[PDB]
């Protein structure tokens, strides 16, 4: 079994690496898939959040980290995974995630969709809330890795 | 009753039809009133998506499409409709189809806000999906007619 | 005692927003209205609109004050030494992006309170984006926005 935990991680967050490590324990290999995903202006570029996904990850040995442009259901293929993982953080999360999963059906049908949901200690940390919260000068030494803490302490300045 | 069904239509795709083959069984005149929707960049132009609707609906004689920019409780009026029609695939349009029909009954009062559901089969289908998958070389010919899914292949090229 | 802090875009200020700060000065010594810049909205009204026309819509009520911000909500409900945040709840969006808010606020201020108000049934369904986009179109807002919020917005796309 080879596992692909897709994502922006913009950056990648405590809560991205409670699921990592869940994963980890789980299954054979895990790989990362950082997506560009050029029409939401990420904060961090391609190169930089697979580096922070990167460090963030690697005391794990079955885990990888790799970044592409392509459509998931083809990348996925590409990377001979045959189970995607999602994380489910509240309804609005697995309204999306359940849409999705139908439509990679379609287009991946030997890929599994599977979901894990957070451990209550991360289940509120967001992307979009720690970014919002750094350039304003909050600290968000609680929410990442202490690399991604100092990645965003030198992006806002 | 003349039943009006508004959407963005961006582009309509099997879960609109669905919706529309059942109403133009259920009500005497069916009109699809395509939204111009400019804050919602639409990849097709209202001029496209009017004539892919119309493509779409041309084997149904009670229905007819038309395009408008303006307030959809003054258009309503515009076309002398007594009924609203909406679809409602999860939670999300649900909330939102509730609200804005409270707020239409302010606006339009003499109008009806009614209700379909889709068949299991075309529950999953998101415009922004079929966009998403399409803009990436995805197949997407499973969630659209023959007519759309040419046009999606010809805007990315 | 409680001084209540209830921030918000208010890109206009409207009557949803009206009834909770009604009922919310009913019960409390002091409501701060914080009006967030909100740049990464970019908002049809200014901030210093925004500020001077939720002034406008309540002042009749003393114990309510208006005042405009851009820093961190966290840092500046510290700095106005208020002890309860007010969200108002309309429907499940509201409740889970609320919820997932005052998580991340009692990390960041563990001292302040959350608490929630749901509307009236007759304002439940007012939203900023929904008067905004009525208005441009020229339809009547009215029953949605108090009178000099309805000028303005009358004005504004025009
Ligand atoms: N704290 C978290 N706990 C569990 N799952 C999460 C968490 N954060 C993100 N995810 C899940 O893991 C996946 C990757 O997240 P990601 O794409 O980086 O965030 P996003 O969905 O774009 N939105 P945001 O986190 O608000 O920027 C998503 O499917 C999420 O459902
Ligand atoms: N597959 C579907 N089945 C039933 N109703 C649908 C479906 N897709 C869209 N609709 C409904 O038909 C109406 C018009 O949809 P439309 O404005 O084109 O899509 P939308 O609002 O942009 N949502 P999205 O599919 O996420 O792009 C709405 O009431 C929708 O909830
Ligand atoms: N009619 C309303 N009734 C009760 N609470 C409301 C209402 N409208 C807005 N709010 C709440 O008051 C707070 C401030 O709202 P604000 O961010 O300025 O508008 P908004 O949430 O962005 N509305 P919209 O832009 O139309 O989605 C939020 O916690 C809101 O959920």
């Amino acid at each position: 079994n080879r596992v692909l935990y897709p994502g922006t991680f913009d950056p990648i967050t405590k809560g991205h690496g409670d699921l990592i490590e869940r994963a980890s324990r789980l299954f054979d290999h895990v790989i990362i898939a950082v997506a560009a995903s050029p029409k939401k202006n990420p904060l961090f570029s391609l190169e930089q959040r697979v580096a922070l996904a990167q460090e963030v990850t690697k005391h794990l040995p079955n885990v990888e980290v790799v970044g592409f442009s392509t459509l998931l259901a083809h990348f996925v293929k590409e990377q001979k995974a045959n189970v995607f993982l999602r994380g489910l953080r509240a309804v609005s999360d697995f309204e999306y995630e359940f849409q999705l999963a139908n439509m990679n059906r379609q287009l991946a049908p030997d890929v599994e969709s599977m979901f894990l949901t957070p451990s209550e200690k991360y289940s509120f940390i967001s992307s979009t809330l720690v970014r919002e919260i750094a350039a304003l000068g909050g600290d968000i030494s609680k929410f990442v890795h202490p690399a991604v803490a100092d990645a965003l302490a030198e992006r806002f300045k």
